């Protein structure tokens, strides 16, 4: 669908009502699988980190490591389709501007490409932006074809604030996810027993980001 119809008829109302929004089949099989090929290419050539240190053993060779990451601008060689994903995200947000809460989005981070190795590691419950660092919207794109959470785990579990319930989101291929980055959406990644790829971008509210600068940019006189 065109960025605008999806943004105006589905994403905006869904975010303002629930603070979470799931869009399936965002780019199609062709583009999605190309992005998967680029991400897997980055992983195979060692562009990722060794992984988040989960359990630090007194013996170093026993240290267990979890999610691996790499920051992608989208202009790198062999990342053109990732850059196209980021451009499409940016189009959606552009068409949403002024309608997502009271936020005026004026920037974003680079793309955090994450790979859970499938060694039973996940990601602890957390809030993305708990201290007003300027990020208002989390946007995640998943790449895992034929994912069976009953078999592979890796579910994203969100605990919407005030609501006695949690929302389970499987990291499905060609799935796009939006949710408020602040304390409204604490969330965790449940242990993944299969390789789990995702691409996250965070969008900045102009006012919050502007006053985060003093919350921490100097000029010699
Ligand atoms: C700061 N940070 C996160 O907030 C992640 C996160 O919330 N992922 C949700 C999901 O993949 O469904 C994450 O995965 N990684 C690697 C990370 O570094
Ligand atoms: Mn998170």
């Amino acid at each position: 669908l065109p960025a605008l119809k999806l943004a105006l008829e589905y994403i905006v109302p869904c975010m303002n009502k629930h603070g979470i929004c799931v869009v399936d089949d965002f780019l199609g099989k062709e583009t999605g699988q190309q992005i998967g090929d680029e991400v897997r290419a980055l992983h195979d050539t060692g562009k990722f980190t060794d992984g988040q240190l989960v359990s630090q053993k007194s013996d170093s060779s026993k240290d267990i490591r979890g999610d691996k990451i790499t920051w992608i601008e989208g202009k790198e060689p062999g990342c053109e389709t990732i850059g196209l994903l980021m451009s499409s995200m940016d189009d959606l947000i552009r068409h949403c501007n002024g309608k997502l809460g009271s936020y005026k989005i004026n920037g974003r981070t680079k793309a955090m490409v994450a790979c859970y190795p499938g060694n039973g590691t996940g990601y602890v419950r957390h809030v993305d932006n708990p201290n007003g660092d300027g990020r208002c919207v989390t946007c995640i794109y998943y790449l895992n074809k034929d994912w069976d959470a009953k078999v592979s785990g890796g579910i994203l579990r969100i605990f919407p604030e005030g609501k006695a319930q949690f929302a389970d989101i499987e990291p499905k291929f060609d799935r796009l996810l939006f949710f408020w980055s602040d304390r409204r959406n604490p969330h965790e990644v449940q242990p993944a027993y299969a390789t789990r790829y995702a691409i996250t971008v965070w969008y900045f509210d102009a006012d919050e980001r502007a006053r985060a600068k003093v919350k921490y940019v100097r000029v010699e006189l």
